[PDB]
C-alpha cells in the first residue's frame, strides 16, 4: 500500500505520494542511476495497491502492475473494476476478490481506447490535482464513458508522474487549478516505453541511443534525445520500462 489524501493535499503531499509509488516498485538494478523495473513477478506480488481519498475521504483502491506501472482495475466500495484486457483478467484473479462484484470495462487501459471512450483526446482533459479528486469521485459511481475520464486523469496524475519528474512538477503546478497537459507531458507519456529502451540499449554503446527519441520540449519545439547526457535522461525520468516487456 501507498496512500494520497486529497484533503488538505498541497505540492509537499503530493511529492511524497509520488516518492512512495516510486519506492514501492521493486527493482534490483539501476541503469545510468535509474531503477529498472523487473521483467516480471509471479502471483500477488505483482500488483501495488494504491489507496486514493477524495476530499471528503471516500476512497478507491487502485492495482497497478508494478513491472510497466499499468492501472489494471480499481475497488469502488464493495464493486471492482478492471480493463477488458488479459492481462486485467489476469490481475482480477490475484486483487479485489474480495468484492461483492465485479465489472469489466468496455475498453482496455491503453490511451488510444481510453480517449475513444472518453469522447475526448487528452489534450483536451485538464489534469491537477482537483481533477484526481474529481476522478476519484467519478470511479465511485460506476459510468463507463465518465470513467473513461477519470481513468486518463488518474493514470497521468500518478503513473505518468511516478516514471517522469517533469510531469510529477506539473501536478504540482495544477494543485489548486487543473489545466490540461502540456505538449512535452504528452510526448513524455508516449515516449516512455522508447526511452526506457534506448537508455538500456546505450549501456554497450557508450551513452548512445541506437535510434534517437523525438520529444518536445517546454517551449514547444521538437527535440531529438540522442544520448544519455540529455536531461530528459540525468533529471527528468525516474522508472525504466524493462526491454523484455518491448
Ligand atoms: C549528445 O547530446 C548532447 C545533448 O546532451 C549534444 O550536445 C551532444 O552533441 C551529443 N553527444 C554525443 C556524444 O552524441
Amino acid at each position: 500500500d501507498v496512500s494520497f489524501r486529497l484533503s488538505g493535499a498541497d505540492p509537499s503531499s503530493y511529492g511524497m505520494f509520488i516518492k512512495d509509488l516510486r519506492n514501492a516498485l521493486p527493482h534490483t538494478e539501476k541503469v545510468y542511476n535509474i531503477p529498472l523495473l523487473l521483467p516480471s513477478v509471479s502471483g500477488a506480488g505483482r500488483y501495488l495497491l494504491m489507496h486514493l481519498f477524495n476530499y471528503d475521504g471516500n476512497t478507491i483502491t487502485v492495482a497497478v502492475d508494478v513491472t510497466n506501472v499499468y492501472i489494471m482495475g480499481y475497488l469502488a466500495l464493495t464493486t471492482s473494476y478492471f480493463f477488458n484486457e488479459p492481462a486485467a483478467d489476469l490481475a482480477s484473479q490475484y486483487v479485489f476478490r474480495s468484492a461483492r462484484r465485479k465489472i469489466t470495462l468496455p475498453y482496455s487501459g491503453n490511451y488510444e481506447r481510453l480517449q475513444i471512450a472518453a469522447g475526448k483526446p487528452r489534450e483536451k482533459i485538464p489534469i491537477g490535482l482537483p481533477a484526481l479528486d474529481t476522478a476519484i469521485s467519478t470511479l465511485l459511481h460506476y459510468d463507463s464513458t465518465a470513467a473513461a475520464g477519470a481513468l486518463l486523469v488518474l493514470i497521468q496524475t500518478t503513473a505518468e508522474a511516478a516514471r517522469f519528474k517533469y510531469i510529477e512538477q506539473q501536478i504540482q503546478e495544477r494543485a489548486y487549478r487543473d489545466e490540461v497537459p502540456s505538449s512535452a507531458t504528452i510526448s513524455l507519456e508516449n515516449s516512455w516505453s522508447g526511452l526506457s529502451k534506448q537508455i538500456q540499449l546505450a549501456q554497450g554503446n557508450n551513452g548512445v541511443f541506437r535510434t534517437p527519441t523525438v520529444l518536445v520540449d517546454s517551449k514547444g519545439n521538437r527535440v531529438q534525445i540522442t544520448n544519455v547526457t540529455s536531461n530528459v535522461v540525468t533529471s527528468n525520468i525516474q522508472l525504466l520500462l524493462n526491454t523484455k516487456n518491448i
